[PDB]
């Protein structure tokens, strides 16, 4: 597992962030 560059998804509105998986 690691966290890198990504795009969130709050209220069907993608918003640049970090995602871990």
């Amino acid at each position: 597992r690691w966290c890198v560059y990504a795009y969130v998804r709050v209220r069907g509105v993608l918003v640049r962030y970090r995602r871990c998986w």
